[PDB]
């Protein structure tokens, strides 16, 4: 339509309505029904969603010919007297054109590129005691008394929503707050196409660049983050050409200037991996280090009961909140199977609330960083949160026994706190202690419990060793002469610890080392 | 008398007692018998509450005939000395009538627009030394020393009640409390009829539009949002007059002028959602999530004994404080039926002291969020407070057992502390652990307990399933023919867990899976 | 007259300077004539809030450890060797500092108890003497009779 803004179909049409459609188009109801038009728009959002790119381009749709972009703290850099002077010379050229020509253009655009630098009045009623609050209210006195019944438009944008005072967020001052969030899958295919427009019209690069395949593999990150995939991608194609021949500098147009491949993109999201946030992108290989093998027949019967219950989250309307529990012996593979079921849902918000990121926190800050994860799962539609390793969030120890009662009573409630209306949430829990959770009345809160047992037979013990591929078939036959006819019971995380302790010995001594360690 | 304004019907005597009631009758014995005057009224309220149309009338209460308006920020643009002389443009306006005639109604009230801008008083003196507070030390002299024989009333008005000056709280200065609430039903529809008369189109708008059709859906917010409600709707007319016609590039008068349809206000409360406020009931549907089916006689036993007790709260003399406790097994509908008894009571103040809004709070913050609820129940005449899930407020866990004593003592008092005379308070409690609340000496404090049991028979089980409507009669016969003459004992919330998990399965194995679930 | 809790309302720095401000206005009146007025009266409206010293060492990491100073060693050492008079008053009189009740500093008590019914008669005669300058308003309002149904208050 214009210089590209993608994934804001429901939002660029929203600022069509409130400011753009009135005061210019019809104009008969404007001149019949004497109207007050809106004064400007406040732009919420995480960094990287084109808040500037609207205001860089909203002064470039009707070609109003007067854009006025001021910077954030650009006013304040004078001393007293002249501090107030810049905003009353900023509105002045549009206030002067409120003339005997009172209507009819009508100088529109006034842009504060980050307005919370000036307009705080945050509620703690402080901060230099008002060199800014003499240009906060001087800004407010310029729009009401004297009235600007005009075409002016004060588009100020920000990142912190609440810290601008609501006396400036009243409808006479500024009403239209607009949450400009990170785009979805449909939003990201709109926005890969813009930066890959000129390269699409460059040489038909390699035809394996599928922006639908790049929409799904890039699942979280926003617009400016998504441009940074491209600026590394076409830069990767340069050092495909400018350093393979010579060093700094020599080579210049030696290979008939080359093409952006799919192999450049997949290396461009190995570097950079980081979406920033990192919501749904933890790179959970730290939680699943050695894959998910089907060592036992119950293993499929664990992770199907996940997706037999994931469909309850996707489809239902009776039960909007699902709280499952993956229990069992320790080292049995509960955290690993919790990440796989959380991955196979393909939800748009998959967060692993896990105590490996919460160490050293006091009894209180574990409640806040569990509140924060269970806030950002309410701000979606489908979301799975793995409340991992219950007896570490509860920081339990069986001497006494002691545990944080502040966290437990912030965790018995979040298993029953439903999300807002129409929204869904899946809670996967892992514990090695069912009987401890039976005392604290948490099995009452969890909906159903999935048992993850250890290995049960020697036939499961051989099959657990088959798929890993660490012993020879004659060595497995020696184990089959041993572990068949015996009772074995050991976890799978421990069973990876045993094999790596056994492979460090001499080849005549590895099997007898493994039989000693398995004996416990 | 009054200009169509109400809400504070107990306050319309207060102006006719102390402040406005004096300075008329002798007026030359006021100095012979030293009745000290009052110099000002201070007005509280939210942003957009509307005070000026009352402030021009509060001088017309006295027939003042010179209410002049000084603004908050507009006096604060000029420098020091000049600003203190421009307040002497409007205080020596009333001091020239402090003439050799020292009586007979010297010149009248000066209107403020914003004491939030003028009076701040942090105690800061770091950067323009608080130039906002440098006009008031001259302006506190203009009311006292040198005092006035005028009948002025300094009408202080703010949108934030914190930064009214605590050094101005002197009985000779402005000293009396005056909260002004939201506009009521008649106050909102008349000002809707003010705006729709000028924005008429034909009469008010196009058809299917009425100010009471809006009053039955817009009953929440303040006045400035209500001007922005129509201002969004005449912009939703620009959704209709031009955007429902075609795109940006609309023609000249071919839509037949196509003004506001129904809704254009339903959308204005949903895209975007504009309550901004604060404070109304939210949400008795968030706790009654799947409705209240009536699976037999124990559902009836809850509702009749509740409302006979609601008749006790409304129509008593001996019992100003009625405290009832609901009980039973967990997952048995205790939270919902307490909300059902309160919502049918039609009391004005029905708020829910709930644990799921207090997660992560300390022991002190659970006692000040509970007093803040019970203080606002001491202000209305009839009020029912649902105090849900006592043992999560008491953050109880039966290991040790550890519970916050400080909440228990902020709760054992409030089940015995009556409100002041004429105002009644109903308190409903829910608990899963009945006898634990007995051991804390709290069934001592409740007046009565109304039992909420589980479902008992298959006839009551199927009645809970006939009202939900989820199964085929051949399956419902099979569900009947298994538990026919057998005993089942499970909660109703758990019944929603088992049935919804059974819906996800394949119909060859749905009922047999449900028959394995109902076994426990 | 300076208020009690008004002297503390700042951060660190000004609540030690305000207790010098109300003496430097007296110290600058110690002019070339060292005696002879001698700017006398300093009213603490509540000295209890300054020399609080409750033991819990709270209150802005011990601001009540740092605002006793210009009450202690500004009147004494170096002395304003005058006839000045720091007239303090309080409502929680036991928890004032022991270093303040020294014969160089504020040294002697004044127990103003709540008044007797003779003393309540004397104060009612004062604020009805202006009522007597109206018309006396009843010809039977007797302040001795009104002093019967006030037994305790001030
Ligand atoms: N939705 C988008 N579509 C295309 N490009 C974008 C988009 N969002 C950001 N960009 C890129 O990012 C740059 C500006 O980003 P953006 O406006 O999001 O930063 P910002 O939000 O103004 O920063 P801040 O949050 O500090 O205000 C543009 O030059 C553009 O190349
Ligand atoms: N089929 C499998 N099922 C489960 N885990 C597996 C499987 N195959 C490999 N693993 C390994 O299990 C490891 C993680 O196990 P997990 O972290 O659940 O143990 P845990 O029960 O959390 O330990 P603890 O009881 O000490 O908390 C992963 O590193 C993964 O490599
Ligand atoms: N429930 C109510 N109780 C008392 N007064 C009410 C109520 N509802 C409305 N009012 C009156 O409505 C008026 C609001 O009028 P309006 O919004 O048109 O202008 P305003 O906001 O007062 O003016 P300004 O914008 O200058 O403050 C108030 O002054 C108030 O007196
Ligand atoms: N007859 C009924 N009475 C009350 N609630 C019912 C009934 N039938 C179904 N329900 C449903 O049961 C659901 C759970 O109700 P509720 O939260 O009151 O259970 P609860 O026993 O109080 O749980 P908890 O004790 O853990 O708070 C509600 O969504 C409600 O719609």
């Amino acid at each position: 339509e214009k210089m590209g803004i993608g994934g804001l179909d429901k939002e660029f049409s929203d600022i069509f309505r409130r400011a753009f459609a009135s005061r210019v188009f019809p104009p008969e109801i404007v001149e019949q029904m004497g109207c007050k038009h809106v004064k400007g728009i406040l732009l919420y959002g995480p960094p990287g969603c084109g808040k500037t790119l609207l205001a860089r381009q909203i002064g470039k749709m009707l070609n109003a010919r007067e854009p006025k972009v001021v910077n954030g703290p650009e006013i304040l850099n004078k001393y007293v007297g002249e501090s107030e002077a810049n905003i009353r010379k900023l509105f002045a050229d549009a206030e002067e054109e409120q003339r005997r020509l009172g209507a009819n253009s009508g100088l529109h655009i006034i842009i504060f590129d980050e307005i919370d630098a000036i307009c705080k009045q945050r509620g703690s009623m402080a901060g230099s005691t008002g060199v800014h609050d003499t240009v906060v209210n001087q800004l407010l006195s310029k729009i009401d008394g004297v009235e600007q019944l005009n075409n002016i438009l004060v588009i100020g944008m920000t990142n912190r929503p609440d810290l601008i005072d609501e006396a400036l967020l009243r409808p006479g001052r500024l009403e239209v707050k607009m949450e400009i969030g990170l785009p979805d899958e449909k939003g990201r295919l709109q926005i890969l196409h813009i930066h890959t427009a000129r390269m699409r019209g460059h040489q038909l690069l390699s035809a394996d660049v599928d922006i639908k395949e790049l929409a799904v593999e890039t699942k979280n990150f926003s617009g400016a983050e998504l441009e940074g995939l491209v600026r590394a991608a076409q830069s990767t194609a340069m050092n495909r050409h400018i350093k393979a021949s010579t060093k700094v500098e020599v080579d210049m147009e030696k290979a008939e200037s080359l093409q952006v491949t799919r192999g450049d993109f997949l290396a461009s999201l190995e570097n950079d991996i980081k979406p920033a946030f990192g919501t749904n992108q933890e790179d959970y290989a730290s939680y699943i280090m050695n894959g998910i093998i089907k060592w036992g027949d119950p293993v499929t019967r664990v992770l199907d009961d996940g997706e037999l219950l994931v469909q309850q989250t996707k489809n239902s309307d009776r039960t909007p909140l699902v709280s499952v529990l993956l229990e069992g012996p320790p080292h049995s593979g509960k955290t690993a199977l919790a990440a796989k079921i959380a991955e196979e849902s393909n939800f748009p918000f998959i967060k692993i609330c896990s105590p490996d990121k919460m160490i050293g926190f006091s009894e209180t800050a574990k409640c806040q960083a569990m509140k924060k994860i269970f806030d950002d799962a309410y701000k979606s539609q489908l979301s799975c949160v793995v409340v991992d390793d219950i007896e570490r969030l509860l920081d339990y120890v069986p001497i006494g026994p002691r545990f944080s009662n502040l966290v437990l009573q912030a965790l018995l409630v979040l298993l029953k706190k439903a999300p807002p209306q129409g929204r869904k949430l899946l809670i996967i829990g892992t514990t090695s202690r069912k009987d401890v959770l039976q005392e604290m009345e948490m099995l009452n809160a969890f909906s159903t419990t999935i048992h993850v047992p250890n290995i049960a037979t020697g036939e499961q013990l051989l099959e657990a060793l088959e798929l890993l591929g660490n012993f020879k078939d004659k060595e497995r036959t020696t184990i089959a002469q041993q572990v068949k006819g015996k009772k074995v019971w050991i976890g799978i995380k421990k069973l990876l610890m045993l094999i790596e302790m056994s492979l460090q010995m001499d080849p005549e001594y590895r099997v007898r080392k493994f039989l000693a360690l398995l004996r416990e």
